[PDB]
């Protein structure tokens, strides 16, 4: 068995470099993971769902790696740490477990989005908060039982050893790897279909952003100032009557309907309604030199405006009409904020500006808070396959050939990118998922009161 004293590279004021870059990262990863824990376990909207608990258990994986390993590294690299074999073998367990829960914990959370937007109504049924953490449990456990095998008896004993993990041989290296390897093609293949399932969900019409703020309904319904309504708020009469309604559906769809109407039949009309708000548009005075400065996504935002108070309502926002023609979305969007029509309608006007401001759908989807949370994990991952490759390809080339001193060398700093993948992660999260955000700002309040 080789001496840990071989593995113990630096040349002297390297070493010092290293001593004060390992325990800043190291103090800012666990200082950083620690506010995400709080932050969970603190918000009673974000404890009790499954979605989150899985998060956490990234935050505690990161958290104890953190603290681990730059204490095991200024230990063993700056300070020379004359561990024994059983004292070493639990540190190095220690710092495998932290990081394989990581991988872990990515699936388990990429499995539950995949459940969640492919089988909506059965997700509920199926995880609960109790059932989730079960599955933590046994996934933490499976992760030691990995990680703890050296100490079980598997070390280089007459089996080769490795280049740069003490007492660890090769098998046992290509094992975890090939491991690991396994793991990333689970989270990829997943991923792969949680995409294409989160992309069927956001808008990407007309027809399916107005489904969003008018609703569409199949049998005659009333709005919200009375009026007898039928399909994406297509108006049938101005008199309290159900058989005035009845009778100009029955004229409007050519048949005898008797209130009820196809979905083919709901959007010709539709059709019909966006053909005269257009038609209108291009004979108002004001609104004509707009409609033809906008582009396509940005059009069908004010078409939204006229089906919710005409032509003449939206001709009153002067101000605001030329700050959308000269293209200064941030200017118009606070202007449109300030407006009777925000103070009324909340939610309508501020899907609608958002739209103004960005020029896309992202505004309009079933479940956009489930959908932001699975845009938000693909960045996560992309993160993580880009910090970890250098260092696994590294230990691939450590199997095929003998590594030189130099080498060595690039791979104690180059293990530096598994500290800043671990603070990269907690600013994606207080910057994206807007649960973790209002959060913050609830805690905040208790904290200086
Ligand atoms: C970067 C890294 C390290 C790592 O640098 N471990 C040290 C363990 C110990 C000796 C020495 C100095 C200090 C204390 C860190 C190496 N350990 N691992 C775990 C995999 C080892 C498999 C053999 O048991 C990693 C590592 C983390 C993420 C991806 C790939 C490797
Ligand atoms: C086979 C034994 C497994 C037992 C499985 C445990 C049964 C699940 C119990 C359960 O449904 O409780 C969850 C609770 O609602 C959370 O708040
Ligand atoms: C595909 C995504 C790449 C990210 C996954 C990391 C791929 C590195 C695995 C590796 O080390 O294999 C390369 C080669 O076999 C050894 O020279
Ligand atoms: C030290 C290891 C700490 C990790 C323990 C995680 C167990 C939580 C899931 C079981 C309920």
């Amino acid at each position: 068995a080789p001496p840990m004293k071989d593995y113990m590279i630096l040349s002297g004021p390297q070493k010092t470099a290293v001593a004060v870059l390992c325990t800043l990262l190291g103090l800012l990863s666990a200082l950083e993971n620690v506010a995400v824990l709080y932050l969970i376990l603190s918000s009673h909207q974000l404890r009790r769902k499954p979605s989150y608990l899985f998060i956490g258990s990234l935050a505690l994986a990161d958290f104890l790696a953190s603290v681990v390993f730059a204490c095991s590294f200024v230990n063993f690299h700056v300070f020379h740490g004359v561990d024994s074999k059983a004292v070493f073998l639990l540190k190095i367990g220690s710092v495998t477990m932290t990081f394989t829960a990581s991988v872990g914990s990515l699936l388990l959370a990429a499995i539950d989005r995949y459940l969640c937007l492919r089988y909506p109504p059965s997700y509920k049924a199926l995880l609960t908060r109790g059932r989730a953490l079960v599955l933590l449990g046994i996934m933490w456990v499976l992760s030691a039982l990995v990680s703890y095998l050296p100490l079980m008896g598997w070390t280089c004993c007459p089996r080769p050893c490795s280049e740069l993990f003490p007492l660890i041989p090769n098998d046992y290296l290509l094992s975890w790897l090939l491991f690991i390897a396994f793991l990333f093609s689970g989270i990829i293949y997943t991923y792969g279909h949680v995409l294409w399932k989160a992309h069927q969900h956001v808008a990407s019409n007309i027809f399916e952003m107005l489904r969003i703020d008018e609703g569409l309904r199949l049998k005659i319904y009333k709005d919200t100032e009375g009026y007898y309504t039928i399909g994406i708020g297509h108006l049938l009469t101005k008199s309290p009557s159900l058989n005035a309604a009845k009778s100009e559906l029955d004229k409007a769809i050519g048949r005898n309907t008797n209130g009820v109407i196809t979905k083919d039949e709901a959007e010709k009309l539709f059709n019909q309604d966006v053909d005269a708000a257009v038609r209108g548009i291009l004979r108002n005075a004001k609104l004509k030199p707009v409609y033809d400065s906008l582009d396509a996504v940005r059009r069908a935002a004010l078409i939204n405006m006229v089906f919710q108070m005409g032509e003449t309502g939206v001709a009153g926002f002067t101000n605001s009409l030329r700050m959308l023609q000269q293209k200064r979305w941030d200017e118009a969007a606070v202007n449109l904020a300030k407006s009777r029509w925000y103070n009324q309608t909340p939610n309508r006007a501020k899907r609608v500006i958002t739209t103004f401001r960005t020029g896309t759908w992202d505004a309009y989807a079933r479940m956009r808070l489930d959908v932001e949370l699975a845009k938000t994990l693909g960045l996560v991952l992309a993160v993580l396959l880009i910090c970890w490759f250098p260092v696994l390809a590294l230990m691939a080339h450590s199997l095929a050939t003998t590594l030189s001193d130099q080498v060595k060398k690039a791979f104690a700093f180059c293990s530096m990118l598994c500290l800043i993948n671990s603070m990269v992660n907690p600013v994606i999260y207080a910057l994206r998922s807007e649960e973790i955000r209002s959060s913050a700002h609830h805690c905040l309040a208790h904290w200086k009161k």
